[PDB]
Formats: C-alpha cells, structure tokens, sequence
C-alpha cells in the first residue's frame, strides 16, 4: 500500500536517473559516478554533443516513453526543449607565461537553444557548461501496487564543472521530480 | 565422502550457472550481477539473440557437454527446446505528452518456440521478455569423491525486467537444479 | 641488511610472478586471479597458445632477462623447455543426452614437447591442461642492499583445470623459486 | 576564508595531479595507481613517447592553460622544457643462462632534452627512466573565496622503476607545486 507506494516511486526516481546517465553521458559505466570527468577538449566536445545527440534521438532508442516539455522561464525560451549554456568571466585574460592575468569575474551567461524535432568554448575563461530539459512519462510500476499510474516530469541537469579550473572536468547528471496526478487517467478493472 | 558431497554438487551447480552468465549474456563479466542491465532496443535486442544464437550454438562452443531438452507443459511446446515469451498489457494507451493512458492490465503472454538444431517487442507496454530452456548434464567430477556420475538437468531463465518501466531494464540469469541416479552409469573399477 | 634481504627476495617472486602473469595469460588484469577462466572452445584454445606463444618470443618482448632451462624428469624431455600437457579419462563415453556415461576413470597424460629457439582436446573427457616451464634470471636488485646478485630458476605452471567439468574453466599460473649463488659473480666495487 | 583557502590549494593541486595522469600515462584509469605499470618493451616505448608527446600537444589538448617553463640546473640544460633521463649501470654483463654476471653498479645517467614547441634503452642493465618538467597555471578558483587567484609551478615527475629488475616496470607520476604571487594580478571589483 502507502509504505510500498513511497519506496517504488523512489526507486521510480533512481532507475529513470540512472538510465539517463546511461543515454547521454559519453562512456558512463556504473560504479564511476564521481570520478566521472573529461581531461581533453575532444572528450569534452564529444561528450556535450552526445549528449544533444541522444536527446534528439531519445524516441528512436530509449526503452522508456518520455514526452519532451516545452517552454519555462529559466532558461528554456518557447519552443525549446534543451538549453546548452556556457558561463565563462566576462574578461578573462589569463597569461601564465607571464605571471600575470586581468580579470573581469563577472559571469556571462551564453545558452543555446534546442527544440525537440557549433559551439565555441572559451577554456580558459569558462566556469561551466549546462545541459538543461525535462522529460515526462507515466509511472506504470504502480498498478502492481494496485493503484493509478502516476504523471512524473523529470528536470535533467548536465554539469560539466570547471570552477576549479584544474585541467580537469568532472560531468554529473542530477534530476528533480515533479509528481501529480495524470490529466486522465483509466485503468479497465473488472475482468 | 557426504558433507563433501554436498559442497561439490551446490559448487557443480555454481560453476555451470556461472558459465551459463558468461555464454548466454552479451557483454557479461563477473561482479557485475545486480547491475547488469540494458538501456536502449539495440542493446536488448542484441541481448536477446545472442542468447537465443548461443543456445543453437552450444554444442560447438561450450566447454561442456550439454544435451538438449524437449517438451514440458511451461511453456515448450512439444519439440521445443527454448521458449522466448513477451509479456505486455492487453492494453496500453501511454501518452505522456498529453498526460494521459488508457490501460487494460491484464497481461499477455506471447511465446515464441525454438527448437534445438524475429520479435516485436512492446516497450510501452511490456512487462518483461523471458528465455526459458532445459540442458543436461553428467556430474563427472563425483569420480575424485569416489562417487558414481550424477544426472543433472539445469532449468535455465533469463529474465530482463521491464515491470518498473523505468528505461532501465535488468538482466538476470537463474537456475534451478534438479538431480537425480543415470539411466545406465558404468565406472570401470579395478585397475 | 638481512630482513630487508628477505623480504627484498620474496618481492622479487612475486613481482617476476605477476609479470608472467601478464605476458603468458591471455587477457589477464591485475585482481581477476581468482575468477580468471575460460567458458569458449576458442577462448581456451587462444589461452594455451598465446601462453606457448609469448614463451617463444619471450626474448623479444620482455621487459626482464630470462634465460631457458632444459631438461629435467618431469615431464621435460631433453632438448625440452616447454611441455603442454594433456590429461584426460582412458575411456570416457559421456552421453547425457541419453542419462549414460561409461568410463574408465585412469588419467592418461599426453604432452607435447617445445624446445626454445596443433593439439586436439577431449573437452567431455578432460580432466585438465598444464604448461611447464623453467626460467632463469638473475637477481640484480640485490645491489641495492650491498649483496650480490643471486641467480634464480622460476619453475612455471599455468593450470587449465576442467575438474569440476562445470563448462568453466579457471586458469591459474603459479611458481616456485629455487635460489642459489651464481657460478661466477663480480661486482666492481672501489671507485 | 582561510581553512578555506588551504583545503582548496590542496584539492588544486590534486585535480591538477589527476590531470596529469590522465594526459601524460597511456591507458591509466582512476583507482590503478599502485599496480599501473609495463610489461613489454613495446607498452615501455609506447607508454615513454605518449608522455613526451602529449607534452607536446599540450596548448591544442588539456582543458587548463599551462606555461611551459625552460631551464634550471637538473636536468633541464638551457632552453629545455623536457628532460627523458636513461639511468643504467656502467657495466652490466648479466648472463643468466650461464649463471654469471659481471658489474660495474656506478649509475650513469644519460638524459634527452626536449625543447617546447629515438631511445635506445638499455633493459638488462636499467635502473629506471624519468621524465622531467615544469608546467605553470593560475590558480583561478581563488576568485570563488574572493581571493586574487595565485601563481602555480608543477614539477612534475614521471617514473618508469626497473629497480627490481623483476620483468614488472611500475609507472608513477609525482607532483611537487611551488606557490607565489603573481607579477601582476587585476580583478576588476566595482561592479
């Protein structure tokens, strides 16, 4: 009943995220979570377009059924699914050649836009790269639990950090769950 | 003699199902039991014929000797050696982009018979995919616990679970064992 | 001085013994030793050649100095620096098919000899498959605790056991070291 | 603040150290530290020429901005950024096969210098091989604790230890990070 219904839909939760780490990071293998990271511009280019990549191509090879949303303030404009941002300090003059740097710390914000049917990163000045969308499906598990399936929307947030700035770029993938009940729902039930 | 007995049959019976992870599933290794799992169609399509393929290929790669086994009531039919049934909802309506589903979850089995020497699966609305088959086996190493040969005949399931519909699908391999004297067992044994 | 000569030693074995390791056992990796195995026809096969292999070309490719040794009773015969041998049931009529075995369980060992610069395996009657060898070196690091070299012979073997019969068969490669002062040793040693 | 500033100095220098492993060691992977080491003499050149060229490819690579740096008394001559150091016995005749050797242990030190933007290793008688050089990076992060980022120089050390003479060489890369101001540091901060 209701102790069940909460460890399901936790686990809801856990599988959905893990099979995200799976479809869209670049040679994701369990087990590797925090230590997870790119060391080469390649890697990194490669990583952030894969990930792109399956979100277009989710319906194709996913073995779940998720509906892309549309449309939200931050920082999805209308229309758009996915927002690949890139925040890097407004001046970033960095020689250490010569000892020196000039540095304007103020953080840019630059977000692409990308609606569900080139990139030029500034590695010395850039803080991070995002990777924002959300997904919806049905939680069918609960009619084992005997009860209506419920409507979750998944925010997927792909960070690669480089606020340390240290020639290495940890990448994790985090997601939030928003649960409610389905516009309508109908499971035949007599026999 | 008896309680070594008892430890060399539980670790014959280990060894074959060990072995049995490493023929039948793609890309096994061990240690990787309660996390073995598959992520895209690709992937458990390939999963699901390379297991099928493995089974008609067992005579000529198997490091043991295996022999067939046909019938039974569940599910071989007669002359069938491996049975691959898909379970889904009579019916599944899921449509998360409009945040609804119409369901009938009333579960349907359909099983595909393949004798001893093609699929559409559901995902919307699957259940799970099962290989079941039967091999035999002499238990040749009682020899060293002066002992005749057992008859072993090894139920093998492989189960790849889809009841979460979490994108995320678990593969497992199981066993059962059941034991019993040979027909017609001969140790030469005087020397 | 002389704990740290002893240990010094048994550091020596067991770093010459993880070398052979990775040179003679096909696809080994540090920490597998005890679930190294072979489940295919082909993978054992490549296993018992690769092992015969890198001894040939042994020379050419390590990273140590190794000299051959020939000769000896068991089961060396003279010119003899590697014997692949072979032990299986005199008679061993396997047939699960049809619950019967006869066999005569007497061991008959085949081995075929290799002198430094095919084989037909009875997999239903296997007991198991051994490659002996004899490597000599010199232990040089002995200078760095003021005592000279010692001269080493490594008595090799790799086991292929098919015991359990179980379609699993784990691969080990073990050694013993015989120890004794070299024939003529000089250490320049004035300035 | 100040526990602060030290923890995250620190953990600089460490990710930096990480980097480098991932960059410089062909084939390191997290977590292989203490057993990442050569077993043939191809790994040995492959794993050698893959460092000093990813030093060279370093601007067009790695995701951080270093400064090459050129001299110092050892074993940089003027103008050299990399040094590949050979150390071996001045006399090594090491005849295993005939138990005999005859040595001369003075270490003699044969080292190429390689200037930012062919080896003939001597295996039976190799104390080790070093590569050697000095990268400089700001340490950015800094801004995050609202402090003026700060002025790194890596020494960095790799070794290939034959010090066993075992047929095992361990691969290792070591860091020490000398820490100063920069000549000149500017961070606008108005707003």
């Amino acid at each position: 009943g209701s102790g069940l219904s909460n460890q399901l839909a936790v686990t809801f939760r856990e599988e959905n995220t893990i099979a995200f780490r799976h479809l869209f990071l670049l040679g994701y293998s369990d087990g590797a979570d925090d230590t997870f990271a790119a060391y080469t511009r390649e890697q990194l280019y490669q990583a952030i377009f894969h990930a792109v990549d399956q979100y277009l191509a989710l319906p194709d090879v996913s073995l779940g059924r998720y509906a892309y949303v549309r449309g939200g303030g931050d920082p999805w404009t209308n229309g758009s699914g996915l927002a690949l941002c890139q925040r890097y300090y407004h001046r970033g003059h960095v020689d250490p050649a010569n000892d020196t740097f000039d540095i304007d710390p103020m953080v840019v914000t630059d977000c692409i836009q990308v609606d569900p049917p080139n990139l030029t990163l500034k590695f010395h000045k850039l803080v991070n790269v995002t990777i924002h969308f959300r997904l919806k499906t049905i939680n069918l598990q609960s009619l084992i639990n005997n009860e209506i399936p419920d409507c979750y929307t998944f925010s997927v947030l792909i960070t690669f950090d480089n606020k340390a700035h240290s020639g290495r770029i940890p990448i994790s993938l985090e997601t939030q769950a928003h649960i409610q009940e389905c516009k309508h729902p109908s499971v035949f039930q007599h026999g």
